C-alpha cells in the first residue's frame, strides 16, 4: 500500500476523512480502503497484514476513537508495527487534546473506560500503552490550525514528501567499478581522525569525478551532522566577475542556504560560514572548482568547519589544489577493459552487460572510445536501438569525427589555456603523441617554452608523462587533429598549420593556392 | 453589467469558517473562481460599508445557513442586503442548508429560532420585520442539504461545479477554435492510442519544424486527459534543457522534478534520485505528453520504461528526429502530414483576413503568397500575419519582398533546427538546398562521395525530417531551401584543410565575382 | 507627524507598546511622544493639534482604555478628525473583543460605566458614538493572531505602506506641455461612451509616448475599477521566440497578475483574460508594442474587457495599429520652441526654466537637439554643472557626434528595418533630405523600390512627407550621416557608400587606395 488510514467511522467518515482522501487522491496517494469486513467484530488477518504492508500509517484520533475495540486493536497493531517493522505513524488529533489521550481523561477517557469493561487486563494494558505512545508522537492538532483546508493540504504534502524519499537511491547500481573508487577514497578520508581534513579529486574531463563525488556523498553524508553538495561551481560562477566580492558572497550564500536548510538566507560579511559551521561536523562536496577565489568563498580554512568535517573538492587542474594547500589528492584512473565494455554495453544494449550478438562491432567501437566513461557513454548511446548493418554504416562517421557531446566538453576544457599551451596541445596531438619529453624540448624548444607548457598541460590533465614519455588520450588527440583544420599556430606571428589528416593531405597537396 | 466579485459567501464564521467554508473556498480557487474574502478587507476601513458594497457588486451570493446563523446581526443584515440586491439588481442567490432544514429557517422554531429570538430582543420594530422577511425569502429557495450527501467532499465538488457552470455560461469560443482540419489528426492518433488496451503504449509524433506537433499535443491533451487518474503536459523540453550539458544527472533530476511537480499536485518537490517517478506512478493510469525532446537524456529522465507507469497509461512524445524515437523503442509513430491545399488556404486566410475566405479582389495575390508559403502551418501563419491590415497595393509590392528574404520568425526556427546538425550534415544540407534539390540519390552520392559520406548523411537528414526521399530523388520544403540558400552566403564549407562557398542566385550574385577582393 | 499613537499607559506602555515603537523605529516611523503633560486632566490644545496634524492615527484598545477620560477624549478627537479631515485611523484590539467595544459590555463596559458617572449627557454621547464607530473599522485583533511579533511586524508594514503612498505623484510637474497631450487624448478616449474603445499612441522614438502614457495613467486610472500599465513589452518579449505560444501565455500571465492583484497566477489557456475581465471596467496601458502576436496575447478583442474599458497601445510603427484595427490613433507632435527651451533648461540648469546667463549657448545647443524631448534631455544633462567656457569647449564634439544615449535608441529602432529600407534611410539622410518624393522616385527608382520604402519608413515614423516633400528629423539625419561611414549600400551586390562628411571627404579624395 501507500498509506493505511486508521479512523472512527461514525465521527469522521462523512466530514473530514472525505476531504483528506480527496486531497490524497489528487496528490496520487492511494490508501487502503476497508470494505467494512466486520463492523463490530475482531480485526483478524488481512486487516493485520494490511497494517503490516503499509509504508505509512495514519491515525486520525477523535472523541469516540476509544469507544470501539476495533479502532483500539488497529492502533495497538499500528504501534507494534511502528516498533518492530519501523513503520511511519502520523497522528491527527481531530477536536481532541493530546493530553486527554496520553492520560485517557475527559470524554476520551470516559469512552475508553466504558470500552474497557469486561475486557481482560492484558488487552487493556496493550490498549493504553498504545494510546500513551500515540499521544506523544508529533502530529497535527486541529485546534491549532487556522482552517481545515490548510491543515489537510499540509498533511497531504508531508505524506507525499515521505513517500518520495521512502526508498534509497538505486540509479547508481548502473555504474561499474565504484568499489575501486570508494576504496581509494576511504584511505584518504580517514573518517575516524576527527580533523577537518580536505580532500581533492582531480582527473581529465568526463572521467567520473562528478559521479564519484555523488556516490561518495550518498554513501557517507548520513554519517555527518550537516552536509551539502555544490554541483558545477564553475558553471554558476560568472567569468567576467567585475565585482568578485559580490559573486563570492552569493556563492557562500548558496552553500549556506543549501546546507543549514535556511533557504531564506541573505548574509552581510564573508565570515558567516565560520560562525554557523564552527561547532558542527560538516560533509561538504564542492564540485568543478576552477579558481582560488571561489574556494576562498566556500572553504578557506579548516578552522571554519569544526571537528570531524570533510570537504571534498573535485577539480580538473592540480594547480588550484596545490595553491589552496590540499595535499590529499585522488587521481581518478581509467577503468579496466572489462569494466569499459560493461559501461559500453549499459549504454548500447539497454542495461545488459552481455553483448546481444553484436560483440564484434561492440569491441571496435569501445576501442574507438578510449577508456573515458564519457566517451563510452556517448558512443554507446549513439548506437542503441540500431541493428548490426546500421552499426557498420554508422561506424565510419563515428571513427572520422568525434561526437559533439564529447567535443563540447573538451572544447570547454580547451578554452582555458594560454595560446602557447594550445599550440603545444596541437603539436602533441598531431606529431609528438608518444615521444621522449627531452626530444620534444629539443625540437620545439626554440619558440614554444615547452617545459612550462608540458607542466601546465599535465596539471590540467590534458596529458600525462610516464617513464619520460608524453601520452595523450586518444579521444583528446582526435579533438586535436580535428582542431588542427580550423585553427593555426603562431610562432612569432606567422601562421602555421599541422598537416596530419589521412586522405585530407592528398587534395591539399594537389593545389596551386598554397603558402608553402 | 459590471461586477467586482464573482461570488459573495454569507455565513456564520463561528460555525463554518474553520470546517466547511475553508474547503468550499479552496475548491472555488482550484476551479478558477475568485470569491469575496472578508479577511482581505483593507485595514483602517469600516467593515459594514465594505460588506454592503461587496454584496452589491457580487454576481452570485452563496448563503451558508448554520443553526447559529440567526444568532449574529452581521449575518442577518447581509442576508437582508442579499435578498434586496437579488430582487433589485438581478443577482443570483444560491443556498446551502448546513445541518438545518428550511422548515426551521422559514418559521423560527426551536433550533435557529431561539437564536433569532435572542438576537431580536433589543432592536427596532421594522428591522425585525426586514430580517424575518429575508429569512422566509431565503428559505424558499432550493439549495443543497448537508444531510442528503454521504460525504461532504462530493457535495462541495457539486456546489463548485454548479457555480462554475453558472459563471461560465458565456463561452463563445475556446482557444482551439481557429484550428483547421485537426479532426483528421485526432482520428489517426486514436488508432495509435487505443485507449481500451490497458497496456502502457508510448506513442511518437514526428514531423518537420512548424508542422504543429505542439498544437496537436495540446489539443489531444485537452481532449483526453480527463479520463486518466494523473496527467501532465511538458512544453518545449528542448529549449529548457542545457545546450552543452556539462552535467547530465543534475539536468535529468531537474526535468523529472518538473514532471512530478506537475503530474503530482505537489507544487514544490525536491527529487533526490531519478527513481521517484518509478515509485510514485507505478500503479496509476497516467497520461503524459513530452512536447519537444531533442535527445535521449530527456527520455531517460522522464519516461525510461513502460514499467515506471501503471496499466492503461499513455505517454506521447513529439519530436523532430526519428532516431530518438527508434532508440527508445517506440514503434507507434505518427508522421504529421501537411494539411490539404484547401485547409492550407483556410489557415492563411484565417491569419490574414480574419476569416476562412479572402476579401474581394484578394484571391489571386492571396493564393500567390500561399504558394510562397509552401504548406507548413508556421509559414502560412507568418505570411498571413505579415499582411493582416494591408491593402492590395501593399500586397502586390510586398510579395517580391517575401520572395527574396525569408521571414525572421521562420528563419530563426529553421536555424535552431539546423544548428543541431553535425558539420558534414550541415554541408550536405547546404549542397542539397543550393544545388542538388530534386536530383537522384544515386547521382548525389556519386558526385559528393569523395567529400563526405553522402548515404549516411541523407539517412540522418531524413531521420531529422529536413529532407524527404520519395522515388529515389531527394526533396526539401520550399522554406527549408530558402533558408539554406540564404545561409549559403555566410557559411563556409570546410572539406579538408581547405574552405569553399556556394554561389546561388538568379542574376544578383554574379557581381560578387566582380568584387576582385575576395578569394575565389 | 508620521503617526499619532493613542493608548492607555497603565496597560500597554511596559509590554506591547515598547515593541510596537521599536518596530516603528527600525522601519523609520517616528510617532508623537507625549511627555505626560497632564496625566489626569483635560487634553487641551497641543494635544488636539497633535491629533490634527498626524497623517496616521493608531488606537490601541485594551481593557482599561475606557477607565480614563483622557483616552476617551483622545478617541473622540481622533474620530472627529477621521470624519472631517479624512485622517487614517487603525485600531488594535489588545485582549479585547471588538463586540465588547461596540456595545460597551463586559469588563470594558464596566470600566466605561464607571468613568461616565458625573459626566454630562453630551460628553457621554460623544464618547460612546466614538467608541461604536471605532469598534467597526477594520483593524488587528490580538486573539486571532498567532504570536505578537508577527502581528507587530504586519502592523508596521501596513503603516509603512500607507506612509509610502500617502501623497500623490509630483515628479511629473517637471514635464512641460502635458496639457496639449491630455487635451488631444481626451478627444479620443471619450470616457463617457461606455464602449471598450482602444486607443493607439504612435510617434518617433524618444518623443514622449511612454511619458504621455504614464501621465494619462496617473490621471485617469483612479476612474477605473481595475487598471494596470505594461511597460516595455517590446523589451521583455524574446526575439527568437521559437515557441511563440509560451511567450504569449506568460505575457498574458504577467498582465493578469499585475492587474487583478493575484501575483501567484499561473494560467492554462489563453482565454483566462476574457473570463476574468469580461464584467469589469478596465484601464490597460500596453507600452512599446512591436508586433501583432503580443497584442493578441494581451488584448485581441474588445469583447474581453467589458463595458467602459479603455486599452491604450503606445507603439512606434503604424502598421501594427492598422493590422489590429485600432482606428483611433494619436500622432504625438514635437513641442513648441518655448517648451523645448524649458525642457532643455530643466535638464541643463537644474529645474530652472530661466537661463543662468548662458542664454546664447543654450539656444545653439537646443537648435542642435532638434525638438525631441530625448535629444533635449540628453543634451541638457550632458552640460549641467558646466561653466560657460566648458560649454564652448564641449560644443564642437556635441555638434560633430550625437551622444550614445540617443544613438543607442535610434539604432535599436533602425535594426528592425529591411535592407532596402536601411538603404533608403541612408539615401534620405545624406542626399534627399527635403526633396519632392516624385524626384526621389525618379532618381532611386531603378533599384530601390522607393514607393514601398517610403511607405514603410513613414509608418515606422523615421520620416514624414508634408506637401509632397520628404522630411527627416535632424537628430535622425545625423545618425544617418554617421552610419554612412561604417555601413554600405548594396544595389545588386556591389557596395556603395555615401560621401557627405564635411572635411571628411578631403582626405578620402586625396588618396590612391580607392575604388571609384
Amino acid at each position: 500500500h501507500q498509506v493505511f488510514p486508521s479512523f472512527h467511522g461514525a465521527d469522521v467518515r462523512k466530514t473530514i476523512l472525505s476531504h483528506i482522501l480527496e486531497s490524497f487522491r489528487r496528490k496520487g496517494i492511494d490508501p487502503f480502503i476497508d470494505n467494512n469486513i466486520e463492523r463490530s467484530k475482531s480485526i483478524g488477518h488481512e486487516l493485520k497484514e494490511a497494517i503490516k504492508g503499509s509504508k505509512i500509517a495514519i491515525v486520525l484520533l477523535s472523541k469516540n476513537y476509544a469507544s470501539s475495540s476495533w479502532c483500539l486493536d488497529e492502533l495497538a497493531e499500528i504501534m507494534k508495527c511502528r516498533e518492530l517493522l519501523g513503520q511511519i505513524v502520523m497522528t491527527i488529533f481531530y477536536e481532541v487534546d493530546p493530553t486527554d489521550i496520553k492520560k485517557q481523561t475527559g470524554e476520551f477517557g470516559k469512552a475508553f473506560t466504558k470500552t474497557c469493561k469486561g475486557k481482560t487486563k492484558e488487552y487493556v494494558e496493550r490498549w493504553r500503552k498504545a494510546l500513551e505512545d500515540v499521544a506523544t508522537i508529533a502530529g497535527y492538532h486541529s485546534h491549532k490550525w487556522r482552517n481545515e483546508a490548510d491543515m489537510i493540504e499540509k498533511i497531504a504534502t508531508d505524506v507525499s514528501n515521505m513517500l518520495n524519499s521512502f526508498k534509497p537511491s538505486r540509479d547508481f547500481n548502473g555504474l561499474v567499478g565504484m568499489r575501486a573508487h570508494m576504496d581509494m577514497l576511504e584511505q584518504l578520508l580517514r573518517l575516524v581522525l576527527d580533523e577537518v581534513r580536505m580532500i581533492g579529486i582531480w582527473g581529465p574531463p568526463g572521467i567520473g569525478k562528478t559521479t564519484i563525488a555523488r556516490f561518495l556523498f550518498n554513501q557517507v553524508s548520513d554519517r555527518f551532522q550537516l552536509s551539502a553538495i555544490m554541483v558545477n561551481i564553475k558553471g554558476c560562477y560568472p567569468r567576467p566577475c567585475f565585482d568578485e566580492y559580490s559573486a563570492q558572497l552569493q556563492l557562500q550564500n548558496q552553500m549556506l542556504s543549501q546546507m543549514i536548510n535556511h533557504k531564506d538566507i541573505m548574509i552581510s560579511h564573508l565570515g558567516v560560514a565560520q560562525e554557523r559551521l564552527r561547532d558542527k561536523k560538516v560533509f561538504l562536496v564542492l564540485d568543478e572548482v576552477d579558481q582560488l577565489g571561489q574556494l576562498d568563498a566556500l572553504a578557506k580554512e579548516t578552522r571554519w568547519f569544526g571537528p570531524g568535517s570533510r570537504i571534498i573538492i573535485t577539480t580538473e587542474d592540480l594547480g588550484v589544489l596545490k595553491a589552496h594547500g590540499i595535499n590529499h589528492v585522488y587521481k581518478v584512473g581509467y577503468p579496466s577493459n572489462d569494466e569499459a565494455f560493461q559501461i559500453f554495453c549499459m549504454n548500447a544494449f539497454g542495461q545488459k552487460q552481455p553483448h546481444e550478438g553484436f560483440d564484434e562491432i561492440a569491441r571496435e567501437v569501445m576501442a574507438l572510445a578510449g577508456e573515458l566513461p564519457l566517451g563510452l557513454k556517448v558512443l554507446g548511446s549513439a548506437l542503441r536501438g540500431k541493428s548490426k548493418p546500421e552499426w557498420e554504416r554508422t561506424l565510419p562517421r563515428l571513427k572520422t569525427s568525434l561526437d559533439g557531446k564529447i567535443g563540447s566538453i573538451i572544447q570547454f576544457s580547451y578554452d582555458a589555456l594560454c595560446d602557447e599551451d594550445k599550440y603545444l596541445f596541437l603539436y602533441i596531438a598531431c606529431l609528438f603523441n608518444k615521444e621522449s619529453t627531452t626530444k620534444v624540448e629539443g625540437l620545439l624548444g626554440k619558440f614554444l617554452d615547452v617545459r612550462q607548457g608540458l607542466h601546465i598541460l599535465a596539471q590540467k590533465s590534458l596529458i600525462s608523462i610516464e617513464d619520460g614519455n608524453i601520452y595523450m588520450h586518444t579521444l583528446l588527440e582526435q579533438f586535436g587533429r580535428e582542431t588542427s583544420r580550423k585553427q593555426f599556430i603562431h610562432h612569432g606571428y606567422t601562421k602555421h598549420q599541422l598537416l596530419v589528416g589521412e586522405r585530407d593531405i592528398c587534395e591539399v597537396l594537389n593545389d596551386d593556392t598554397i603558402d608553402s
